[PDB]
């Protein structure tokens, strides 16, 4: 609940980032982290410089100090877990920026929707513990019991939304305080809709709803704009396979460690451990990444690009080149 201090803000403001272009599709967050012994300050500086460079906070009445306060209140609520940590949400922010401004998806949205998407990236996984929704339901954990008694099986995504609303309830960290009326209501409602759409159990229904709205935009522009926002946050969230191979591999190694730590905790509790969570099977990262590409990511990116996001064609080309690299790992074993 405590306010951000002047010392906390100066430690971010001093980071310079000399050799990096944070707007580039080949920006390497792993190298930016290695280039300093304060990587949490460098990650915060990347988010701050990307948002201020856009001119969007200035246009919407958000001061430089309220923006930095917001970034540092978000950083405080991420945990030291292998993948779902502050570096993941800064990476999703940076990646969404490239989709809007190098993929030209900004042409399909308002400037306010673009500002909301960059802000929502930073709140999307607040307080993640490296355990998925199925863990909380299968173990009858207290949060699983509350979800069940509530109605909603999106255990984590409702939790992330609750903490986003807490941060924004203080005017000193409220990046939407300069909005009023319909604009303020749209910022909150679109932020919450996008976070709830990141639950991978809704993946099929979110993709079908986007493709239907993209085929008939003028008959419901409100629905088309809302579904494009959901599909861009989702695209950012599964974007690791769209990156240069070595960046892609480092993310895959980090998600794999989280899956295995969940499996180990499921064994202690004597509950069912699905094979990809079982540290005892012969790991095999190339087989897992090819399966993720073939069943989830390749059909997602190819369909959204063919339906209307033509500027994002590089994502499809990189997924193909990364799949071919994983194939060669297997062919040379
Ligand atoms: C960098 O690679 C990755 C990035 C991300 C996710 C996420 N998975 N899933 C679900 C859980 C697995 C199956 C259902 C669909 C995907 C999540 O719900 C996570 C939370 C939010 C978004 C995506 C996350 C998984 C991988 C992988 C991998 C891998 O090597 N083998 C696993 C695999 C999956 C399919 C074939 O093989
Ligand atoms: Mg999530
Ligand atoms: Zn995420």
């Amino acid at each position: 609940v405590t306010a951000i201090t002047k010392v906390e803000r100066e430690a971010v403001l001093v980071c310079e980032l000399p050799s990096f272009d944070v707007t580039d599709v080949e920006f390497d967050l792993f190298r930016a982290r290695e280039s300093t012994d304060k990587p949490l300050d460098v990650a915060a500086a990347i988010a701050y410089r990307l948002l201020l460079g856009s001119g969007l906070p200035q246009k919407f009445g958000c001061s430089d100090e309220v923006l930095l306060n917001f970034i540092l209140q978000c950083r405080k609520k991420y945990r030291n877990v292998p993948y779902h940590n502050f570096y993941h949400v800064v990476d999703v922010c940076q990646t969404i920026h490239t989709f809007l401004y190098r993929g030209n998806v900004y042409e399909k949205l308002t400037e306010l929707e673009c500002f909301v998407l960059l802000i929502t990236a930073l709140v999307h996984d607040l307080d993640h513990m490296g355990l998925n929704n199925s863990f909380y339901l299968k173990t009858e954990s207290p949060l699983g019991i509350l979800s069940s008694a509530s109605g909603n099986t999106s255990v984590l995504e409702v939790h992330h939304c609750n903490l986003a609303v807490e941060i924004l309830s203080d005017p000193e960290s409220d990046v939407f305080d300069g909005l009023e009326g319909a604009e303020r209501t749209l910022a909150f409602r679109s932020m919450i809709d996008c976070v709830l759409a990141t639950d991978m159990a809704k993946h099929g229904s979110a993709l079908e709803a986007f493709l239907a709205s993209a085929a008939d935009q003028s008959s419901d522009e409100a629905a088309f704009h809302r579904m494009t926002m959901e599909i861009i946050l989702k695209a950012g969230d599964i974007s690791n396979v769209t990156k240069p191979f070595d960046i892609s591999r480092q993310w895959a190694m980090a998600v794999t460690e989280e899956f295995y730590r969940q499996g180990d905790m499921e064994k202690e509790r004597g509950v069912e451990v699905l094979p990809m969570f079982d540290r005892s099977k012969n790991m095999e990262l190339a087989k897992g990444q090819i399966g993720f590409i073939d069943f989830v990511a390749a059909p997602f990116f190819q369909k959204i690009v063919d339906a209307c996001l033509q500027g994002m064609q590089w994502t499809v080309d990189r997924i193909k080149s990364n799949r071919a690299q994983w194939e060669r790992v297997l062919e040379t074993r």
